């Protein structure tokens, strides 16, 4: 309850799923948390539920929303120590020829540029606090995924951008790290599975993609984020995998001709 | 002179630098090459110089330019076997707070979406020929670079997109690979060094970043591309490093406090 | 003080350096710790200093020493939850032609087989407790190091072995992870620097190999180990980098000929 | 037929499987090849079959066999340009508790120390010729494999050792690279499958582990080796994957509890 006491954290997309788990983990560590989300429903309830968390409506694709997010965080709490860029989206499965440049641009706006924009506006305050940035990327940025060319590209960009910024901000004492989750059971996962011909089979396949035989939880991503913020002072530019071992070994991906 | 005989290759940004080296390597392997560039000067001269190479003016950020590139390749040569997405740019060094979202969007248009667009328009023909895609990414997509947040992000995206598309196109027999060059001596490298306070010192530093003690040549990237196209039939989704060992070992990147 | 309460941890090479930092981190988390070392001096003093830590003399290259370590841990504390395979050595810098097969075999005995042996003897008890294995590998297993062929090979083996065992033990609920430290200021680092022509310059170079501009501390490796043991329940087979960013960007490792 | 003309290559374990494919690829490139194997049957026939290849009986675990291999290569051909350390073995599947330290030591002797020993004895001649080293590692050194702790550890060591030696030999102009094959259809693969309850199902699973839906061929590893030797002059310390994409995407490796 004291690992991150006295600290102020902003979590984007904090109203449900992984983001809500991260919010909860930081509140439990003693921090004050600003929940950012484009939708009011989940985050407003989370603000009522958690002493030490407040909700600010903010679409991270809208630069003036993000400017107000940062200025309101400072006005209300007087410092900023950690930014968790969690807001993002995975479209339904799309064959490459079914994608469009414009859809790709829109997904880049959320998954990549929204992270870039908040980080930029927050860095002056993070320098004052020797704070840190945590980006929520994805395992599939590293290893690929089927029927997800735009999504995979955005997460490859987030992971690489994390390393670049880590280099640039290291002289100023600001660490920049990312978490690459694998299959985490969230409302996004449940929504995507419901789109498939056999949602139960899709979910079972999702569980069995991990050697641990289950999907991960938001709380587990949250514990990884609290570690990076509060106890990883010699870590910068790392990609912390929270995947249950999905990247390990051979599996079903499809004699020598 | 016969490793890729009878094959048709498109090389974007083929008018100078790495792209020209790739053009030359494919012509020497027996292929017919379409040189795509937004600038006429280098590519037009290369077309006169090399029997088996022709030049098509095409800005890969303009979808109708790229549509015409593909349709003219098929009209003139009757097949398409390999697309080398080499066109790209590295801006001058920029501190993160000196970057802009709009500049980031523009660099994404060239380095990422231009590759995406040509690949998309070319894939129907590559499926017919069991052809392949070669994307020119960068080592710094994997390991980061200082004062280059947007550039690094675009190349992280290219490398990840390569793996995603490799997965999607594997059922159709189309391989998708990338090359990640390190410091290659090109007109871009020379132009960027000339911007620095001490260009000669910047170049010397660039050479010494490699254990091999020199920068690479376009011809060396070209040989890697010809290998991927012509002789790497069990390789898909790989990142072939052409870096002189820059990613190896400890160096100068800046007792326990 | 309660994150790992009620748990029993064995730390090999726990008498000084990183191992002692790991011991301290686990005691501070509420665990009981068995300090294993081949030398009595540091570990015996640590046992007197820390309530909740005890010292067992044990050379991890001697299978009967390790058998007794495990049986005495169970006899004295009634369970085993985590094994931290930290014992290891870095020889003085050695040109490849100055190495020998026999010296390589001896270093494999310590850095690789000692880890293998304790893990094997401990796994039956870790299965009962749904415990976990933490191996201390090295960044240079991943990226290489100059004048250290045998050492680098042993750490490449530890990192790979971690992933293999993670796969094998995942059905039994036992997680297997590693930490790859970079330059950590320890008595080993101080001893090796003292061998060099200019020890102060060697140390300064060591600090500047990290973007953060300093070396790491044992306490920082220790916090990473406590995270892996106590809060990383969806992590198995990962390599957690504790390197200060040394693997990021271009540096000094040595125009195109 | 001229890419590696006038060059002399040693291939260990060259009598069958991948090694024989590598032998054939180098002969077809114009090189003279010394086939090293501990068994006479395959390599002696290959020597009769291929003008430009000769067979030398040599067990790479026996240092005096390897000394004679190098001295006989120089005596008979007057130079040495490339060493391909292909000899190695994969034991039958073994649960971790079914392995032994002594079995692990023996596998290290072949898969790791045999490579080390030939490389050491060959490096003085490779320096004279600005030659290169190609080690045959494995994809599972990078990503792990089930029921293969010792094997995986040996290949993690080979890949890491490749990078270390690349660093050490770069000042002398000697490049050191590795190839990490995935599932390649060889007599070893056929022998291991025959041990399983349902060999045909094991083989079908092996094919489907690759997005390309087949296993690789020795000839494909061979083409990768010829590229590294003859045309990859700016590549050192790389791991060239010849895996058919097995490392890409999610598969079958085994809702959030
Ligand atoms: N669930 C997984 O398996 C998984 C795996 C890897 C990575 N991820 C990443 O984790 C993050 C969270 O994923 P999730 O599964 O919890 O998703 P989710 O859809 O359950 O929750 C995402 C939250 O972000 C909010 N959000 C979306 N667009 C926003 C915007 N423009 N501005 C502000 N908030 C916005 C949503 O309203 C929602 O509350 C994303 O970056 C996703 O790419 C998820
Ligand atoms: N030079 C290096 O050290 C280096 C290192 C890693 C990666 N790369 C990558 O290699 C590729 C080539 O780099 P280079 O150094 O040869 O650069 P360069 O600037 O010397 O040549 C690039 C060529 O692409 C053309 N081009 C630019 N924008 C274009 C567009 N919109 N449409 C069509 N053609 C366009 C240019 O006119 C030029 O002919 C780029 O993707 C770059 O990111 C270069
Ligand atoms: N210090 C660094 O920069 C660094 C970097 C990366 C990895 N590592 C790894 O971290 C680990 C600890 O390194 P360190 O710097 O603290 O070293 P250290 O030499 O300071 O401490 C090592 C401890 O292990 C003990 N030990 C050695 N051989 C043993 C054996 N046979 N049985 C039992 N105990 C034995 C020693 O007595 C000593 O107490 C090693 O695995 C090392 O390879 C260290
Ligand atoms: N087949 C695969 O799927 C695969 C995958 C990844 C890596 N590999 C690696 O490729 C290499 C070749 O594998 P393969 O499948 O062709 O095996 P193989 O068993 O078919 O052929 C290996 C050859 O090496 C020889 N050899 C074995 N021990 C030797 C020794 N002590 N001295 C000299 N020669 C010796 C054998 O006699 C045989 O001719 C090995 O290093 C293996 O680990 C194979
Ligand atoms: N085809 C398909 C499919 C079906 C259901 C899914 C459910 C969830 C996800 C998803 O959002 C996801 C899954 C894994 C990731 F690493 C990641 O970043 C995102 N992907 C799915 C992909
Ligand atoms: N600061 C700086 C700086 C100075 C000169 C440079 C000259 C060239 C490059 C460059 O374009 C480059 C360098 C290395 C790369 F891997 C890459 O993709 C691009 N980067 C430079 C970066
Ligand atoms: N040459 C050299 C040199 C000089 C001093 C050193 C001091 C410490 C170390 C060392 O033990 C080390 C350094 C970094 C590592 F990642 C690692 O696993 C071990 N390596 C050194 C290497
Ligand atoms: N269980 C099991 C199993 C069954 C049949 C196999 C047949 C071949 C191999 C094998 O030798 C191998 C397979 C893949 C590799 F990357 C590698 O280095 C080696 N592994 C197998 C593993
Ligand atoms: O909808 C799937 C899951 O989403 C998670 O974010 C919630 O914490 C769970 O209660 C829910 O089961
Ligand atoms: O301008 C730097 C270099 O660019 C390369 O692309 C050209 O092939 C070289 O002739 C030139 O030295
Ligand atoms: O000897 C170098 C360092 O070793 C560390 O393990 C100790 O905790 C420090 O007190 C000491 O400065
Ligand atoms: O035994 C499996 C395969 O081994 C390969 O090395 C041979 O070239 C093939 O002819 C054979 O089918
Ligand atoms: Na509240
Ligand atoms: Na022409
Ligand atoms: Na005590
Ligand atoms: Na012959």
């Amino acid at each position: 309850g004291t690992r991150y006491a006295g600290k102020v954290v902003v979590v984007t997309g904090g109203g449900r799923g992984i983001g809500a788990g991260i919010v909860r983990a930081f509140v439990n560590s003693g921090a004050r948390v600003v929940i950012c989300d484009k939708d009011e429903s989940g985050g407003r309830a989370l603000e009522q539920e958690l002493p030490g968390a407040v909700f600010i409506l903010c679409d991270v694709t809208q630069e003036d929303d993000v400017k107000t997010l940062v200025s309101e965080t400072i006005r209300r709490f007087g410092r900023l120590d950690c930014v968790v860029n969690n807001a993002g989206h995975h479209p339904p499965p799309q064959r490459p020829e079914e994608t469009s440049a414009q859809g790709f641009r829109q997904l880049l706006e959320l998954n990549l540029l929204g992270t870039y924009t908040l980080t930029k506006l927050a860095l002056p305050y993070l320098r004052k606090s020797q704070g840190n940035v945590i980006n929520i990327s994805s395992l599939v940025g590293a290893i690929g995924q089927a029927q997800a060319v735009p999504y995979v590209a955005t997460k490859g960009a987030v992971t690489a951008m994390t390393k670049a910024l880590a280099l640039d901000e290291s002289p100023y004492g600001v660490r920049v790290n990312c978490i690459s989750p694998g299959n985490i059971w969230t409302p996004l996962w449940e929504e995507l599975a419901a789109l498939m011909p056999d949602p139960r089979a899709t979910i079972r396949e999702g569980m069995l993609a991990q050697p641990l035989g289950r999907m991960g939880q938001p709380a587990e991503v949250g514990a990884a984020a609290v570690f990076l913020a509060s106890e990883a002072n010699f870590c910068t530019g790392i990609e912390l995998l929270v995947t249950g071992g999905a990247e390990l070994g051979y599996g079903c991906k499809a004699p020598d001709i």
